[PDB]
């Protein structure tokens, strides 16, 4: 029924005064909902910002009436041990109740190589992270817990400010194995753009997985962030992806890169025709309207838009004029809350 | 010229609660707010313990107040000193001249969560002086590295950095520490003691920080106090009891666990053992005394924690009886970015 | 119906080795049969003023009188001590004074065990390490060459060639119900502190329920107490004695993580009379301590360890001599900590 | 001024029998015991290994006689440093001016047990100067604290204390390390070997006293000799071979983990081995000799371990046929507060 | 005089084949092999992996070529520095006056399988100037110990020596670590670059070298370059794309793990990134005239490599029009002892 | 069947330009097959060397047409990680198919303690041992592996340069446990000589091991690495073994002394009687042969011979020509190469 949609404010790119004024600004023109990425650095130099998210959401959820969530954060041990996540994100939800959702993830080498340990391969953080889930999960029963697992140890612990119903547990990734397993384990997915057919995988994992641990996943979201670059001609829309953004068109593997400066220097690859399927780019806003359209057709219920030019207002204005009121949403489609 | 900070008690009070009381703190002439970062309360019957770094977002964006952590321990229990370094710089620049970087030595209390080996206090001291060197590389706005004994940072830089970093405040009893603080940092934050011990507190940072060529006239010397205001004294005493028996509790508190420990301990307090910790009446003028005399000791900021849960009452006593009758030097430097 | 005895506690945290070791001379001859020696590297406070290697004090006691004796309790969980240290030291005690020595152990305490420096468990954690350093000991105690690897200890190839040919018994010293039941289940009896009737009846309860689930006899098992008492000429200086010389009596909270005797001391000036109250027994009247014994050994108690809290060693020494060890009456057939 | 020191052999003999033979070696004309800090024995044929803390508590409290560890290992494996000073300061608070504190770096034999990364001799030297350090700020009996390479020390203080501390000895063959004892400790303690190998450890250790301003003719300098007497020559070999094999194994043992180690390698051992290392005869007066030759190098104290198992018989034989006929220089320095 | 190196490409062929096409590179006038030391081929396309170690004794004994690791990491991940060393010491006395050890900071891609703590490369460096003083200790010939921050030597030596040991050669193309090469090494081995990159690194080197009372003319300055030549430009090209695209990627490559990853960014590489990184032509005087230049800036060997899978053909066609034609300096110093 | 014997390349005595020599020497002289240790010390430094046995085998393969193995590498992550291990073998027979095998065994603190960590009891080397064959054999399965255990940790792994067929594992081991699991993980074994009560022993359990896995015993190589001194004269042969291989006449475990200096003092000790069943020592050929048939006989179905004297150009040629051409072996008896 209503309109809706949600934005995607990028830490990487702006700092962190525009984007609370910007996400105002989203919340005034129909946008519902941001999605704000917990980085400690930027992918490239041009990109250039890396602001504390969990300081900032402070400050948006005091001032505006948006959802929001971290995505994602990852509790993995390396910038943040799973206890301090588990009460950061029962303070969010205490202090703006039914508001907040905790995206979650295996994590970038970009931002925890800092703390100068061990990275392990993709297959084992995964395993990391189901175990950061299970230490979350007892600190979000509100009582004093312990926990000695592979990974992590946590001593007689209890969050004594806690939300009445703790905030949902999103998992981000793009893996068929970790879809099935968020199913399982947590509240909903969030996933990256792509292909319909990876797309409908995924899904359908989620779905299977939710439904073994007796579920019903109907009522769970399927949430996906996708990267566009509007402007006011199509050339201007190119130049801003290679500028801001080339990161969108390096179809590989990312999790292991340490240094801005070499997501830079692999940036001088990148060329238009690499952002095929990744990112958008076009004036026409019509046919953001049906690339989005497409997506809640495949069943998400909720999409965060980034757009990766420095033209934040104008973009905002042009989708709450052409493209917001345009969308259609099912009626009783879930959105991540309470 | 009329001011005072106001203890925000993450102890004992819902982080919503402590919002709307900051707010009102402001209209009623508090100028500044000092907020404690917790994982747990010392006592069940205090009850709360809100991730401060979010609420500290929530209170740069609805009030004008200044604030500061008080404190944080960022010796890589709970927080990676890179992340303290990040979270502090974010605020700054999402708030300019606003924001003072608390830090300390940590207690068992919170730290221990993460079952790791707990140092003795004089080791807590050498982690912290190795925490600030990282987080004043850090605020350098560089690429830095860091190895030393405690820490190591790979290549790190904080692409959202304030053009003037926040004033580093350490919270120590200890001579030996508040020496290095005025040697190493920007300014003093010390508990309520008998005066020849915060004049001691008072010369060692001034010497360090003449030593190291610095003025220390122009540097914060802060103190934070524990009262209890009531309509009556009786109420006054008995606030005290139950809420914060950790006051009467001369004895160091760094390596008890637990707050079912700190609860059982409570059992042997009294009355008596409150004396020149928590002033405990309902006579305001008693209150303006107190404060008087460490405004002349050479206190240039102090900031007030209320042990009762009459919190607003307490709040508009002080802004109509007790705020407005204190006599500041003219020129007394604050904690904010000099 | 059994002969008259009781047993003395030696505090290392309060008085010098020599002074221990002739006062237990003398309560040999006033008629005590045993000795509670604690094993610290602290006393609790700075007035408390001592704390002897018990191990080599032992050696001492062993060999210039005919007392049994036990440590009250030795820690053998990796930080002060290996396991296989304290078996092959406990194993030395029983073969120089054979039927003499008993094993007493427990989970430690961070006032002895931190001069180390290592990470210091919470109290369940400290549980496991226990049970896996009873494993340790009885495997040496079997006097063949053995091997061991588990969470927290490693052996490699080892064999105590001086051995008994009985070992000495495994005693485990706890408050705690759990480990209470686990002390049945596992080894060979039960040391607890002085408390309130309940509780000593919860905890000789889940020791004996451990021993029958393990099918074990508990009626041969000992269960021993240590008591703090104070005895003085007047009830005035009975009160001050406790006060001053075991404020530690009075802390009714955990105490496994404080780490320093100053940390006690400044804890201690919060303690009150009142707070002894079950914990020590503060009388000039030696019926009274007579009548306090006897109750315990009627609650099934088969060995009392007695603790002065007071200076006045000598004088409390003669004192129980006199008025309370021969009156008291023991079953014949009680079990003592004994090969 | 008659006098010599019985070597207590925990690796052969039961502590209760050591115990007798202490006493009744006092009666005999010894004055003084070293005693060996083992887990093992070197072989299962000798059988025993008694833990010698609490052995040397009995010692004290029925014989006036001076006792020592020779030697204890302070290095962190069945052993941190700060209960070594702890143990060392319970035996002289309880028999002041007797217990001297014999330290070394240790054999894995005994400390292979902990299952532990075990260091090259030279290595090992560096952990005993650091536990040497942390001794001696216990034996200040203030709180201290320690942090260095291998030992970390919190807050401790050692309540129980004499008022003068044990004189700490060290145990070695090493010239750099008798250099360092000689520097950083009280006094000497090294096995048997020939004339000039002796002489080049003396010499190292007046040169480390010396550099450090101390004076080393107060300063003692003891030895520990091996003898096998009998009734016969041939008694005395037949024991050498049967009980203390590894006498005859001129080669470094100290890497070596197991009794039946030992007792394998003992397989190759003949009398012609013992030479220079074991003196095997019933000929009292060349035991006198071989002893007063000791004292005229410099030695200032003699530990005498008889390896038969004829101890009692020993006893007496040195009683009354050796130690009247030893000189002692007349001021000689001995292990003690 | 005539002479060149082949690079032998481990991440490509097949031991066999190598062994076969380096006896070729012999007889065509070649003089010099250097051989990568990996564990995988940068690409699953390239597909091969041999133990270089294994390899060397086979082409060692077969060929009178001289040979080098370019490079080994001897940084304790695959390969403990004592280990390169007796290896280095063995091939030596085996083939003396033949064998160069070429050592560098490895990449994550070889030494990520044993599952350790990848540092930044600045700690990289410094974990190869200790192996550098681990490997000279034991080039000593003596028994030699090392304690450092990333490498523990119990007493160690190598007995089976050659008279002189083989020189250490440094792989780098960091400024900072050319001054150390010359300052602590034999001589410098770095890949293809601009003319300007080039010089500053040779300059780095000199200084390095006088600082340290070293000669640098009379120590190597060794190049390796990648070529692909064909019957064709446009094969030539072709051949680039598929066999060597890592070629085209003007990136820091040593922290990604897998062949996987590479193969992925592969698909973003074309012909325009091979410019000053792989030369394509079909025109011999062309490789002939890039060679030259090289020479003319002062380096005093060059290793080829040829990236297509036409060895033979590229062997051949060197050895008749392109090796005949270069010329080097007379005296001009190559990597031998 | 016909004509063969394995000669053993002793790496601790011989300079590897030598043994080069030698190995081709002997194929011409009827030896078909070469074990070559994998050292980094020598015992003494009398032997006085020790070359990088994988380089060599290069050479080894690439001049002659010898099949050969390593006797033994310890893949254990000490000196080598065993993903080296594996990758070395595959290049090997690769390189040389069909004449490789890859022998491993649990290893000795003389190679091993050179880089300066904890070394483990025999037992738990034996479980390091398991586990690295568990990684080595992943590893020949060509494909991308991972693998995390209690002593070894690999991430995503493959050997590109891999044969059809890998080479055989073959453990070294003298004890009956190990031997059991070789039959039942590996392909082969190699043992050292020993009396007959205990090479029937070896050989059964490897059967056992075997066959219990599903596998064929009859097919699988049992080897034998024996030490013998040939000389013009048997007091030549004697003075050889003393002054050449004093280890040789050390009856007891080796494997934790670190230092050839260690062993060069020990060697002091020994003597010709303790020689006796470890080396055979005579000028009388036909007593060589007599020595080798009785191991065949007993089920070896190959046999490493190492003389201990540095006479080795005489003692291949005096092998070739009253020896080899004498031993009756089973005609079709499994040899260690890949099937
Ligand atoms: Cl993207
Ligand atoms: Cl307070
Ligand atoms: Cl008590
Ligand atoms: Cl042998």
């Amino acid at each position: 029924g209503s309109s809706r949609l949600g934005y995607s404010a990028s830490f990487e790119q702006f700092h962190p005064s525009d984007l609370l004024r910007w996400c105002q600004l989203a919340e005034q023109e129909g946008f519902d909902s941001v999605l704000a990425a917990d980085h400690f650095h930027p992918w490239t130099p041009e990109q250039g910002q890396s602001g504390f998210v969990w300081a900032w959401l402070g400050a948006l959820g005091a001032t505006t009436r948006l959802r929001f969530g971290t995505g994602v954060t990852p509790p993995i041990g390396f910038r943040y041990h799973p206890a301090i996540v588990a009460q950061a994100a029962a303070t969010l939800e205490a202090m703006f109740p039914g508001r907040f959702w905790l995206g979650i993830g295996a994590g970038e080498a970009l931002n925890e190589h800092i703390v100068g340990r061990y990275w392990p391969e993709p297959a084992e953080r995964i395993r990391m992270l189901i175990e950061a889930i299970e230490v979350i999960q007892k600190l979000f029963t509100g009582k004093v817990i312990r926990h000695e697992g592979v990974y992590f140890k946590v001593e007689s612990a209890k969050l004594y400010t806690m939300p009445d119903v703790p905030p949902p547990i999103i998992v981000g990734t793009a893996g068929p194995y970790m879809a099935k397993k968020t199913g399982q384990l947590c509240d909903g997915l969030l996933t990256p753009g792509a292909n319909d057919e990876k797309l409908r995988l995924l899904l359908s994992r989620f779905e299977e997985g939710a439904r073994a641990a007796g579920k019903d996943p109907r009522r769970m979201p399927r949430m996906i962030q996708v990267h566009v670059s509007w402007a006011e001609t199509d050339e201007q829309a190119i130049e801003n992806a290679l500028r801001e953004w080339p990161n969108g068109g390096m179809a590989f593997p990312k999790g292991d890169i340490r240094n801005p400066e070499d997501f830079q220097a692999m940036a001088r690859l990148v060329r238009p025709e690499h952002f095929q399927g990744r990112v958008l780019m076009t004036s026409d806003l019509d046919r953001h309207g049906e690339f989005l359209q497409h997506l809640i057709d495949l069943g998400f219920t909720e999409i965060y838009v980034h757009n990766v030019g420095r033209n934040q207002e104008e973009f905002i204005r042009a989708y709450g004029r052409a493209v917001i009121p345009h969308l259609r949403w099912p009626a009783d489609a879930p959105v991540a809350q309470a």
